[PDB]
């Protein structure tokens, strides 16, 4: 039912959880990383502040850390068939330097994809993502990648509101 | 009531109608752009093949008839309040040359955000896009660009499954 699901997710928290409390380097990030049940499933939240980025300023090169986050979640979220859909949120000042039209808005789908890419390094199966997601706002600086493991309901929902057909 | 909001989206529909049959080279383009109402809204889906891409190829450059078709629709769909989910769906053969990792993913979400940029320069207020998506699987070529404009209910939904709340 929606049960042996519930039931996967709650496993799959509970597994992630055991993770990051026996690894001395997610213990340390820990406060930069945030997991809850939420309408289409489990949420996996990564903080990337001023204090300790994800990522290199104004790039989407991860930072050591955020390796070391990803790659070491891979395998567990590979545990259950769930799929994925993986979004990064940059609400930071007007990006600046380099840039043809490059803003937050590339910026985070960029992080997105950057952390999509260390997933599968550490071991995430292809296919697992269904899709990235970018979001960006013209001390209220607010950047984080979120990991949205999908119960069927909101897979499904995604590829309907997808597909070409009606 | 919801009323209100399908009566605006309903006159949106009928105005993208109106510009695409006055214009010469919108009405060439007719059969690449479908319009359907789903579950969270309108959507405007634009198709992008072989014989007629959008894009350059392996590239998230726009197409001459890519740009007319954005620009000419921003300042119509700068009528309503509704915010928008921007999508580029890249299922095409493995990304070929310059790839540190760029693959169809990349391709999907900088592609998106092309298409968000030209929105932009043909007038759309910026705000109005809330995100950003890329979607890529590893004659079944299969590219478009869908823009949802999304009602109230679709558009809260996105803001609680992207808040950092609970």
């Amino acid at each position: 039912k929606k049960r042996m699901e519930q039931s996967r997710l709650n496993k799959l928290r509970g597994d992630l959880d055991q993770l990051i409390e026996s690894d001395p380097k997610l213990r340390a990030l820990r406060p930069h990383l945030k997991i809850d049940l939420v309408q289409e499933g489990l949420r996996i939240q990564i903080i990337d502040s001023q204090n300790r980025p994800m990522f290199k300023t104004g790039s989407a090169e991860v930072e050591p850390y955020m390796r070391d986050i990803l790659r070491a979640i891979a395998p567990v979220l590979n545990g259950i068939p769930n799929r994925i859909s993986l979004a990064g949120h940059t609400d930071d000042f007007p990006y600046a330097n380099g840039e043809k039209g490059y803003s937050n808005w590339e910026l985070s789908a960029d992080r997105a994809n950057a952390s999509r890419r260390e997933l599968v390094a550490g071991g995430l199966d292809n296919g697992k993502v269904l899709r990235v997601v970018g979001m960006a706002a013209t001390d209220a600086i607010n950047r984080r990648i979120s990991l949205l493991v999908l119960n069927k309901q909101a897979e499904q929902a995604i590829l309907h509101e997808n597909a070409e057909s009606q």
